[PDB]
């Protein structure tokens, strides 16, 4: 069925939060063991959102190699992506210690550091030039090189140095600044725009390791991200929006994370997204 067809035939019947706790009972649920150990619990920002042990990410440390971060590997549409929480206080040198470790070039932020007066996220990045960030459990300095500030996002340049062998690497941050707490962008344009300017970087390409995602679950913002561009390449790859089904590939990806879309708001948006991106896709 035309997922634009679907998508009237639910908003004409208002049956989003029906449709949407359809996908909460299907999903997955597989153990999370490493994650509840008690020596994990100040690595977890959120008691209910844990990576599944399959498919945690592993610090290459014999110390305590636990982070909150799942690769979601896509198998048809060629795609990987790190999906994690926004780093704690304490898990910022393990946050870079993995970007390090699985080659990754570019890191996505769907929050800001503030919303609600609570701290969604630690201030991991520097935001002068002259006052780079050393991380001294991890052995990594970190230095911005440069930064371009537009309405509802900004994109960086940063190094990355790791001092033990003086390997140095570019990571781009992309930074959509304009994302409500467990909101939905002000317009599907903002949001693909933004899409499609982290595709243009490179960042998502085979040559690098998975993009890493966050927001501050890493599940709802995060989820959005990873299901338009997954359902839009899927489109590229049999050139045919009619052969995608956005619920098939939603239950796909929380086989890798859970609670991804954390609401029938964001399940709608993601429909809206796709559909709208699709006149780009099919030659326009
Ligand atoms: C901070 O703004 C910039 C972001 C990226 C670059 N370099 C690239 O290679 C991007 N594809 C340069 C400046």
């Amino acid at each position: 069925m035309e997922m634009e067809k679907e998508f009237e035939q639910i908003d004409k019947s208002g049956s989003w939060a029906a449709i949407y706790q359809d996908i909460r009972h299907e999903a997955s649920d597989f153990p999370s063991r490493v994650a509840k150990l008690p020596k994990n619990k100040n690595r977890n920002r959120y008691r209910d959102v844990s990576p599944f042990d399959h498919s945690r990410i592993k610090l290459h440390q014999e110390d305590n190699d636990y982070i909150n971060a799942s690769l979601i590997k896509m198998e048809e549409a060629q795609r990987s992506y790190i999906l994690t929480q926004g780093p704690l206080p304490n898990t910022v040198g393990h946050f870079w210690e993995m970007v390090w470790e699985q080659k990754s070039r570019g890191v996505v932020m769907l929050n800001r550091v503030m919303e609600k007066g609570s701290l969604k996220c630690a201030q991991y990045w520097p935001q002068k030039e002259e006052k780079e960030m050393i991380f001294e459990d991890t052995n990594l300095k970190l230095t911005l090189i440069s930064e371009d500030i537009k309405s509802y996002y900004t994109v960086r340049q940063l190094e990355l140095e790791n001092l033990t062998t003086q390997e140095t690497r570019e990571i781009l941050h992309f930074h959509y600044t304009t994302w409500p707490d467990f909101g939905v962008p002000e317009s599907p344009a903002s949001f693909l725009n933004f899409l499609f300017k982290v595709r243009e970087s490179g960042s998502l390409s085979p040559e690098h390791g998975p993009v890493v995602v966050h927001c501050s679950a890493g599940i709802g913002r995060s989820g959005t991200f990873c299901l338009a561009d997954t359902c839009l390449l899927l489109m590229d790859k049999r050139k045919d929006p009619s052969s995608v089904d956005i619920k098939k590939v939603l239950l796909e990806m929380r086989k890798f994370r859970m609670g991804l879309i954390q609401t029938a708001d964001q399940l709608r948006f993601s429909y809206l997204a796709v559909i709208e991106g699709a006149k780009f896709i099919m030659g326009d």
